[PDB]
């Protein structure tokens, strides 16, 4: 009867200690930048046939370790309305993959907050969708960020729900 938890860590997600990782992927399975680039530096072979549409997730196993490539929308290309739907869908596929894989924990970045943000602060939007999808899962979720003010805000958002 372990208590499923949410935690935040301010560090490179490629160094995670969880049972699987969510990559903030692009649709074509390219090395990309930011989080995707850091994931490519550690598990480049996880990009073998990882291309998948926006709003979906595709898991590639690296030995026993799952890399869940979750493709959020680029808000430079998507409208606020359609991008919101796609961002929800990506996270819903993450929850389904995490459940299917039977993992006890998962490392997850905030989708669509880096170069896909359209130059808007999307912390609250992305985190809200992350919770909406992951709340009904029982895996321990560890959210990764790099910015210290973002760490504070994510931590505050987690603490205030209980």
């Amino acid at each position: 009867h372990h208590a499923p938890s949410y935690r935040v860590k301010r560090m490179d997600i490629a160094k995670n200690d969880e049972e699987c990782v969510v990559n903030a992927a692009n649709p074509r399975g390219l090395p990309g930048d930011g989080v995707c680039k850091a994931v490519y530096k550690k598990w480049p072979e996880s990009f073998k046939n990882s291309a998948t549409p926006v709003g979906t997730a595709k898991t590639v196993m690296c030995g026993t370790y799952p890399v869940i490539h979750a493709v959020g929308p680029n808000f430079s290309n998507y409208s606020e309305s359609e991008g919101d739907r796609e961002l929800a869908a990506a996270y819903r596929e993450v929850a389904k993959e995490v459940t299917r894989l039977g993992v006890n924990s998962v490392a997850i970045p905030l989708l669509s907050t880096g170069v896909y943000s359209g130059g808007k602060d999307r912390l609250t939007q992305s985190l809200n969708h992350l919770f909406t999808a992951m709340d009904s899962t029982d895996a321990d979720v560890v959210i990764y960020c790099r910015d210290k003010e973002w760490e504070k805000k994510i931590s505050e958002a987690i603490q205030m729900r209980t």
